């Protein structure tokens, strides 16, 4: 273990010394091993072209032996295998004495081999090698298969090991890309426009968490990480671009669990001319498609609790169950909460509630907080299938416009699948003056301790006085939408370098 | 000004109280401004079809009137104009009042409004309306454009203005846009996977820079905003991604200048069995073929004391000139360095040369940062058009591969425009021993005063010891990028909401 590593250091040292090949600057394929597979996948059984010498390129996944004459390689690079058979009998002197050569090689080892092409009498798409090239060593024992590792969260801490080994993990990348590429052809298509806004924010704001704190030392201000561009992204509005998306980092500095990590990726657009209704119809078609792209059917699997559990059946089908948030707590609870929702009276009556039901209190007990508590419980449980959430209290809904039909409400969703949190929307609040009511609210629960609560932000105001047309607003949770998607139960199997405890 | 503002609140109340339209939910379109202009922007003078009425919304940007019952609105919206004529005759007076309605409009409002579509006897696309919605009002007197803001800066601290009254800064976010997707396009094609890597870091590197320093309460552990991507790119090459891309913000917590904003878009991709010269030619092809499509042209105007001063032809037509770092700075010193480059005999000579030619010494005075010094006198201001500056020495150079064949020196390049740099390349250094070795020099000086240089990565070692194939690795300024494509001389332009004093 810890004696392979320094061998191999002295191995490469010695070669170093001896003037054979020590991490040689450029190796020049042929062709890739794809490609390789493409044009000899399909020649006869022994057939050899002992007129066309060719380089190929991998990691050794497997050394055999039939002789001190005769080895075997499997490398593999870019999804392919090729079998390297190594015969004494037309080994380049040149490079040096076969056993020589070959002794430099171990598993794991990326390298070179030059020779024919072909295919082994049994079948094997194979290349009749003449040369080998260490390329670059690896200097630890490796297992053949994630199993072997020493424990699974090594997968996590050494992505490069996972990537290696394991061919779902490199599929879960590969199915991410494709996904955020449907994204953004779908909104390009009805002439949005991609737009970045700053990450180092004067204030936070734009929704519900903690934020990570810096300091930028020449210009002697503290900023914050983003938890959210929205502020940003409605001046976008202001300022007449109509249609824009932008698709980034967010930053919470939060608690991690298998569906949050202290960064991850988010995206946000701002529609002119929307408004809630329209996002709800606009979700359905963007998410429903992709579903289809991706799975040819809108019915998807999802294995809660890994592979050999139970599975349930995602169904994408639209339109999706929508409900209403304070109707549904009231249905659970089987009374009425209290009116106005943000009364003592409605506080104290939820607190009982989260008592009687055996439901965590949170810290403040704000009229927001305890609303959310009792949603968590009551509604989100029910959202197995897409299922939105709708009409949010204005108390718990600061940038979201007051219901046009309903008191105390706003024109809000969020869609929840698999009980958890996907997308949050709503017709965006232009009126400026409840807009600087809500955020002084929302000021005053920071005061009193409640650490998801945002600063009152005076230039965003300053731009609502500007004139915001009537919009709609959104966002969507990348990672979480993959683990659907991929049918991963775990935000770590979705993020390439995830966040880990010590 | 003050009283604008105030009075502007109060009639939105009394608009309230009168049960008038107050900030309503959805207006919807019939369609939109250019469809519109596209639909009737060829009927003939004087034409109106009182048989469709349609609802068209946008910002206000002219109000005219020739008598107490004929006004004449300007309407803004997705890059056209449309005149509104609002007729007395023909005012829904279930609506108000035309007066009434009328009254509570001004220039900057946002707005709906109903009607028959056609054309002025002059011959202006118009809407012959029958009423008005006040969407969402402007509680301040705009200037008509960007010369009647108290100062320029006003448009990058208030964005929304610039926007709103100057075509040429949302062209330009378009012209951002349009680029950064040939780019992705350009490595798609290639079978390129992008890639995200954290931006929250235990250990920063990957480049020369002073990192943000945050706290992540719940972990109880200080973090680094990154300064680059490259350590974690690198581990997706020993993964067997093959070729990989990300493009996102890094972050520099260093002064701001005209090239130099806190956070700024970079790409950076790794390209297994490549290397720098292989690179080289990558940028050539991308970066003349971007420009091509943009201008027509491989010859594009630049101006960097703004438009009304001199103009510098930059001329993309490849292959780009390569200046040789150390040998160009031995051309105009007239006389060679001193070898080791690192030696102190070297550093004596190189503070000598900087006193010289009056170049402002660094601190602390490593080679490194006097090589870079020269470099920065004598080779970038050699670079108008592209040009590749290539095979830096190693001690400045921790991550790069040593050159196959030019003792001290690494296989890199950077690109510069305008004196400027635009990427930074190289055979990726993939041989643990010597990294390792690097790495330490780098913590001794950023010990030693340094604030450029990067503590140790140990896990970035333990990666290259499971081995990192051949492989090219590259960085480009998508900001600085911009720049030149759109000629703006002030990184402020091409970013929408830049760091300020
Ligand atoms: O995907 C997530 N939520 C869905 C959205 O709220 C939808 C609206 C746009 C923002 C994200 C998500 C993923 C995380 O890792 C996470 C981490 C946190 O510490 C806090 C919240 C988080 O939320
Ligand atoms: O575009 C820039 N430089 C070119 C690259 O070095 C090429 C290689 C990939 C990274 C960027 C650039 C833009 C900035 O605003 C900036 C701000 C800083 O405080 C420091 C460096 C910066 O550099
Ligand atoms: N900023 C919101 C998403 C968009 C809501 C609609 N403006 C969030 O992070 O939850
Ligand atoms: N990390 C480099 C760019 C890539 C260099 C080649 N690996 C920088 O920020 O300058």
């Amino acid at each position: 273990g810890s004696h392979y590593t320094d061998n191999r250091y002295k191995m490469m040292e010695c070669i170093k010394d001896a003037g054979r090949p020590f991490y040689p600057h450029k190796f020049k394929i042929s062709m890739s091993l794809p490609a390789y597979a493409l044009k000899y996948g399909n020649v006869e059984n022994g057939y050899i072209d002992k007129d066309t010498t060719l380089s190929l390129s991998g990691r050794v996944t497997s050394i055999r032996s039939s002789s001190s004459k005769l080895i075997f390689y499997d490398i593999f690079c870019e999804e392919q295998k090729v079998q390297i058979i190594a015969n004494i009998m037309e080994h380049d002197i040149s490079t040096g004495e076969f056993s020589v050569s070959h002794s430099e090689i171990r598993r794991g080892d990326v390298v070179g081999f030059t020779g024919f092409p072909g295919k082994s009498k049994r079948g094997e798409l194979s290349l009749f090698s003449k040369s080998v090239v260490l390329l670059s060593p690896c200097y630890h024992m490796l297992p053949t298969a994630i199993s072997g590792l020493k424990d699974q969260e090594v997968r996590y801490r050494q992505r490069y090991l996972d990537l290696m080994l394991n061919e779902e993990s490199r599929k879960v990348f590969k199915l991410r890309s494709r996904a955020i590429k449907y994204i953004r052809n779908y909104f390009d298509r009805l002439g949005f426009l991609e737009v970045e806004t700053p990450m180092l924010n004067m204030i936070y704001g734009g929704a519900a968490a903690r934020p990570f704190i810096t300091y930028h030392n020449e210009l002697e201000t503290q900023l914050y990480m983003r938890i959210a561009p929205e502020l940003y992204l409605k001046q976008l509005i202001v300022g007449g671009l109509d249609k824009v998306y932008e698709i980034g980092k967010n930053f919470r500095n939060e608690g991690i669990d298998l569906t949050h990590n202290p960064e991850f990726t988010a995206m946000e657009f701002y529609m002119a001319y929307a408004d809630y209704y329209d996002l709800m119809d606009l979700t359905e078609e963007l998410i429903s498609g992709l579903v289809l792209e991706i799975h040819g059917s809108l019915k998807i699997p999802y294995h809660p609790d890994g592979p050999e559990g139970k599975c349930i059946e995602i169904d994408f089908t639209t339109p999706w169950k929508r409900f209403s948030f304070v109707e549904e707590i009231e249905s659970g609870l089987g009374e009425k909460l209290k009116r106005p929702l943000d009364s003592q009276e409605n506080i104290d009556f939820m607190v009982e509630m989260c008592e009687k039901h055996e439901i965590e209190l949170p810290h403040p007990r704000t009229a927001a907080k305890l609303l959310d508590k009792l949603a968590g419980h009551f509604v989100e449980t029910k959202c197995t299938n897409p299922s939105f959430i709708i009409d949010h209290p204005q108390t718990m809904s600061p940038l979201a416009k007051w219901h046009r039909e309903k008191p105390e409400m706003t024109e809000r969703f969020e869609l929840f699948v698999l009980g958890k949190e996907l997308c949050n929307a709503y017709t965006e609040l232009n009126e400026p003056l409840q807009q600087r009511k809500f955020f002084e609210q929302q000021a005053d629960a920071k005061a009193s301790g409640d650490v998801e609560a945002c600063p009152i932000d005076e230039t965003f105001c300053l731009a609502l006085e500007h004139g915001l047309p009537p919009t709609g607003g959104w966002g969507l949770g990348i990672d979480r939408l993959i683990m659907f998607l991929a049918d991963k139960n775990n935000i770590k199997e979705v993020i390439l370098f995830p966040a880990m405890r010590n």
